[PDB]
């Protein structure tokens, strides 16, 4: 699925995103924006042979199962298949414990690159919420 901009600031505000640990529903929408393109699909590897899932943008280097990190550390407790669902329930639980491990969303570099500092609340201009 690609989500509108509205369409996924409404979900991320259901599933409770929305001043998650202080971060305004903005900051997460145009994380995901800059991250996914609002793609729950989206997948990049890193250099490293991981690979980063979903809407967010998961890293299977710690965070989920994917067969082909050999060793690697599953904390969310959930395959990264999960993680391109077109529901983003499992990808936000497991947002939500990215941004409590200790660099709150400094964790999604194009969020530090392109949405940290800036006016993250126009990513919810014109939104019924």
């Amino acid at each position: 699925k690609v989500f509108g901009r509205c369409e996924l600031a409404a979900a991320m505000k259901r599933h409770g995103l929305d001043n998650y640990r202080g971060y305004s529903l903005g900051n997460w929408v145009c994380a995901a924006k800059f991250e996914s393109n609002f793609n729950t699909q989206a997948t990049n590897r890193n250099t490293d042979g991981s690979t980063d899932y979903g809407i967010l943008q998961i890293n299977s280097r710690w965070w989920c199962n994917d067969g082909r990190t050999p060793g690697s550390r599953n904390l969310c407790n959930i395959p990264c298949s999960a993680l391109l669902s077109s529901d983003i329930t499992a990808s936000v639980n497991c947002a939500k414990k990215i941004v409590s491990d200790g660099n709150g969303m400094n964790a999604w570099v194009a969020w530090r690159n392109r949405c940290k500092g800036t006016d993250v609340q126009a990513w919810i201009r014109g939104c019924r919420l």
